[PDB]
């Protein structure tokens, strides 16, 4: 049995992880569900989001603007499922605490809990990056929440080194 992804590190029976750039896994693998690591506003601005938003053309910005006009934002730790546009069949944005924000780290495990509403799912760390949380905190989080398949793309090298080689 074939997998769709390829060179990624399996940490447990279900999280897998691989130093890449999420926009280049989506582009490649085009996976049923690209995790984007949204803000309530879905303003996708920059870190993840920014990437991925500039990979559709805006056009998840401007789906993204439609849903929030409909809906009003989402709860830090939700998420919505919208279009993947050309990454992905779908896109979770899932709203990770932001410690520069000042947000609940509490909310983290409430964020990951959201993966589990699909089978497998390309994903980047919740609350890492310029959301200001420690990544090796995140990854233990995702490890004992997530029971779905999840494939984690960090996009920085050593980053990923400092992840796999403290693992536990």
């Amino acid at each position: 049995m074939v997998n769709s992804f390829s060179g990624y590190l399996k940490l447990t029976d279900n999280v897998y992880i691989k130093n890449a750039d999420i926009v280049e896994e989506a582009k490649k693998v085009k996976p049923t569900v690209v995790v984007n690591a949204a803000n309530v506003y879905l303003k996708h601005g920059g870190g993840v989001a920014g990437a991925l938003n500039k990979a559709t053309n805006n056009a998840m910005q401007v789906e993204s603007d439609d849903y929030i006009a409909t809906n009003g934002p989402l709860k830090v730790g939700g998420s919505c499922v919208l279009s993947g546009h050309n990454l992905a069949k779908h896109c979770l944005h899932v709203v990770g605490p932001n410690v520069n924000k000042g947000e609940d780290i509490q909310l983290l495990k409430s964020a990951y809990e959201n993966f589990n509403q699909h089978e497998v799912l390309l994903a980047p760390l919740l609350s890492a990056g310029i959301f200001g949380a420690d990544p090796i905190h995140s990854l233990r989080v995702c490890v004992d929440t997530v029971r779905t398949n999840v494939y984690l793309a960090v996009f920085d090298k050593n980053l990923y080194d400092k992840l796999v080689s403290s693992f536990l």
